[PDB]
């Protein structure tokens, strides 16, 4: 039975998009279509958060923080002057100021997004130690993200999550073939990428780097500037934070709240061969990551990295062991669903036979039933017990 009343968000990956992006198809449902307005629609209050698909967690979460209460994204003197970006963002209405007189949300993220509502998390209640200590000796203002003290998630889950990072990042032509399947989720909202739309289309809200699709150019030559930019060559980025050192060192500082509920539920559209031990792409994975991505993370095995057979199951872009929860570099606690959701651990919902991008509707799968998977969630985040009572 429902026994809160806070609000859901919905916060993606290394791809999407705000709601009146890409022409109105949606990143969280994409062709079965609008995920917030069923849950709306069912009774429970869902926002979506567009925060940047390439960027770092960290800024993500910076993003996501102003553009939650409102204000203009500070990502922090000392982080900005480590990694040569402006410090200040873009400004924001704030689509819960509620949050600020006491209110609570649930969090619902796909894919990268588990690890910025994890890092949301994590500032929000403990601050940025590195951020005051700057502020302390510069005398520069400082964001309230960094001080600490903010208790405002009640819950987070994650939906194919590389919590652990993603071999795909190991592939040798792992750059051209990121950015093919930026394309490749272009193409599903039938957009093309080598036609220079004046229309901005899909805003990847590089602000901070003072990166822009420009006059005249298609997603396929602005993605060429991309793959040259910092926003792909230094380590305050997604493709860093993707890899599994870049989840590790995340893992190592970013941990789980006692405040705050987590469930993380994996994805597999793989079948194993008995001869090779690899695993392979089932019938009705994405073309995509069929072709270019499964046989790679069903295949690559790396001794010294750590990456053994458990790493070969996969949703077609990550590796479903890293799903459950954080391991690596990780005091995290994964805890096994028992029909009880226990409180500052990971909850393991298990593993459900669906695609990366069938997940949230991208790409087709009839056999999933998307509106009842999410409104079996809604319900369950609404059971939560803000305060749990100790007993027997
Ligand atoms: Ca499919
Ligand atoms: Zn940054």
């Amino acid at each position: 039975s429902r026994a809160n009343d806070a609000p859901i968000v919905l916060l993606h990956g290394f791809t999407g998009w705000g709601r009146e992006e890409m022409f109105g198809f949606k990143y969280w449902g994409g062709v079965r279509g609008d995920i917030e307005q069923w849950l709306n629609d069912n009774g429970y209050r869902t926002y979506t958060l567009a925060v940047g698909p390439l960027s770092s967690n960290w800024d993500r979460a910076c993003e996501a923080y102003a553009q939650l209460v409102g204000g203009t994204v500070d990502y922090g003197a000392a982080h900005a002057a480590k990694h040569g970006h402006a410090r200040f963002g873009r400004t924001y209405p704030g689509l819960l100021p509620e949050l600020k007189r006491g209110g609570r949300i649930h969090i619902i993220a796909h894919s990268q997004g588990g690890q910025t509502a994890r890092m949301l998390v994590s500032l929000l209640e403990n601050g940025s130690q590195e951020e005051r200590e700057y502020a302390k000796a510069h005398n520069v203002s400082l964001s309230p993200l960094f001080e600490g003290g903010h208790h405002f998630v009640l819950s987070v889950t994650t939906i194919a999550t590389p919590h652990d990072g993603t071999t795909l990042v190991n592939m040798v032509d792992f750059t051209d073939r990121f950015f093919d399947l930026q394309k490749f989720v272009l193409k599903a909202a039938a957009v093309a990428s080598n036609v220079p739309y004046t229309s901005q289309v899909y805003d990847f809200k590089l602000d901070q780097w003072g990166l822009r699709r420009q006059p005249g150019e298609s997603f396929d030559q602005y993605f060429e500037r991309l793959k040259r930019s910092p926003v792909w060559t230094s380590t305050d980025t997604a493709r860093y934070d993707l890899s599994v050192p870049g989840a590790e060192k995340l893992n190592q500082w970013v941990k789980a709240s006692p405040n705050t509920y987590y469930l993380s539920f994996a994805t597999e559209r793989t079948y194993r061969g008995a001869l090779t031990g690899n695993y392979y792409p089932e019938l009705g994975m994405n073309a995509f990551s069929a072709v270019v991505c499964a046989p790679f993370l069903g295949s690559y095995r790396n001794a010294t990295l750590g990456i053994d057979d458990r790493w070969l199951e996969n949703d077609g872009i990550v590796n479903a062991f890293s799903m459950n929860g954080p391991k690596r570099g990780s005091t995290d606690r994964i805890v096994p669903y028992d029909g009880t959701i226990k409180k500052g651990v990971w909850n393991d919902m298990g593993t459900y036979n669906v695609d990366h991008f069938e997940v949230i509707g991208v790409d087709p799968n009839p056999l999933f039933d998307i509106r009842a998977f999410y409104l079996r969630l809604a319900e369950q985040l609404a059971s939560l017990q803000p305060h749990h009572h100790h007993h027997h």
